[PDB]
């Protein structure tokens, strides 16, 4: 049922939304971190200052090794594991197991947060990108083959409303009505690697960003729950922030809090932050609509931090986007809903809007 699906995701402010998985036989219970910006089901599988748990491979009767390595550097540092396959199983999302590819991650270099409370990575992205290569299929590509789960999986991200908590759901194999309220608006899935999505418009306020719309997708624009913050390409970001300051004028912040470094307290002038609309290619050629965020999305509590940050690699639509939001990846359809979420956070002005369409008269980069 969907309904017991509901809050089956958890985590802290900024360090992700992790669901509660089983693997291997007996069930070994972990937390991991659901990440549409990556494909890989990788948990941690040896001992790691930050990890409080593990999957142990030598405990599991249905572990079998597929004697192949992954290493995954990325700068800051890195992951390496042993691949094999085990049984999995989401004790509050479907009633079914599953025999899915695990990256056992035997060392990590700044991989693992400290004090998330996740012990794995759950890559819910398609193939292209999965570790070492294509040929090893995501968790999610197992479950639809291997059960009647219906390929598509939805996300409801809380937020929260010590670290703050926050609460969310996921639903896999439907949309659960009671997450959203009015339309589920659909922009198409570019390509299957990232859910990489079009971007045709942004305003800050009403205010048109006026940027050809290929920088908004610069290199490309994707929906990551695996990011905390909107992530945008420097010169959207540049205007973003100029924008932002602007109609927020009244009250000054350090440069530092535009830099998404340093937090800054009240005791909260929302009023004075603007909304920010992304306008996302609709499934119709010349026709978009907005997904409105307010300010309550993208300063993030700690006193707030701004949670709109510079990009190299493009937009990154993250959990600030999503918690504003009841957002369905149909990739059965090759599609991306959004619709108002049941839980989004809102004053009595203004409220994250999801609203179309909007008409125009080669957004892809
Ligand atoms: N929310 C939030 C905020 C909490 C951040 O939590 C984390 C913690 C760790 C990672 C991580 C480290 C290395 C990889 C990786 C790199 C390449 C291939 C496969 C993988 Cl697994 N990842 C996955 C990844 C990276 C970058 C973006 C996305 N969306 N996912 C990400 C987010």
């Amino acid at each position: 049922s969907f309904v017991e699906m509901v809050d089956n995701l958890r985590g802290k402010s900024g360090q992700g939304y992790y669901v509660e998985m089983t693997v291997g036989s007996p069930p070994q219970t972990l937390n991991i971190l659901v990440d549409t910006g990556s494909s890989n089901f990788a948990v941690g599988a040896a001992p790691h200052p930050f990890l409080h748990r593990y999957y142990q491979r030598q405990l599991s009767s249905t572990y079998r090794d597929l004697r192949k390595g992954v290493y995954v550097p990325y700068t800051q540092g890195k992951w390496e594991g042993e691949l094999g396959t085990d049984l999995v199983s989401i004790p509050h999302g479907p009633n079914v197991t599953v025999r899915a590819n695990i990256a056992a991650i035997t060392e990590s270099d700044k991989f693992f947060i400290n004090g998330s409370n996740w012990e794995g990575i759950l890559g819910l992205a398609y193939a292209e990108i999965a570790r070492p290569d294509d040929s090893l299929e995501p968790f999610f590509d197992s479950l639809v083959k291997q059960t009647h789960v219906p390929n598509l999986f939805s996300l409801q991200l809380c937020g929260a409303g010590v670290l703050a908590s926050v609460g969310g759901s996921m639903i896999i194999g439907g949309i659960d009505h009671s997450l959203y309220t009015g339309s589920l608006w659909y922009t198409p899935i570019r390509r299957e690697w990232y859910y990489e999505v079009i971007i045709v418009r942004v305003e800050i306020n009403g205010q048109d960003l006026k940027m050809d719309c290929k920088e908004y997708n610069y290199d490309k624009s994707i929906v990551d729950s695996g990011t905390t913050n909107l992530r945008l390409p420097k010169k959207v970001f540049e205007a973003a922030v100029k924008s932002i300051k602007a109609a927020s004028s009244t009250e000054k912040f350090p440069d530092g809090f535009w830099l998404g470094e340093q937090l800054v307290c009240w005791q909260t002038p929302w009023n004075i932050f603007p909304v920010i609309s992304l306008y996302l290619m609709g499934e119709v050629t010349n026709q978009s609509f907005r997904i409105t965020i307010l300010p309550q999305q993208y300063l993030r509590p700690v006193c707030y931090k701004f949670a709109i940050s510079q990009s190299s690699t493009g937009t990154v639509m993250g959990a600030v986007i999503m918690e504003g939001f009841y957002v369905v990846f149909d990739r059965a359809r090759k599609r991306i809903g959004f619709a108002v979420s049941a839980c989004h956070v809102h004053d009595e002005f203004r409220t994250a809007a999801v609203e179309g369409p909007f008409v125009t008269l080669d957004c892809g980069y």
